[PDB]
């Protein structure tokens, strides 16, 4: 009889970083 | 009884960033 | 003899949120 499951996958790539804020107010 | 098959696929990447703080008040 | 492997695992979890950017430029001299 074929084995159980496999173990779970690695972790995804982490996001990538966003962009730079706004400008702040005058 | 068989021994445990491979491992999982590797998850999705993960979403972008937030777009970050204000800058600070200008100067007069 | 013992049985062949077995089925693939689960999906592995997704990744992290990426990092907030970096501060926003300093506002225009008033």
């Amino acid at each position: 009889p074929p084995g159980p499951p496999g173990p779970q996958g690695p972790k995804g790539d982490k996001g990538d970083p966003g962009p730079p804020g706004p400008p702040g107010p005058p």
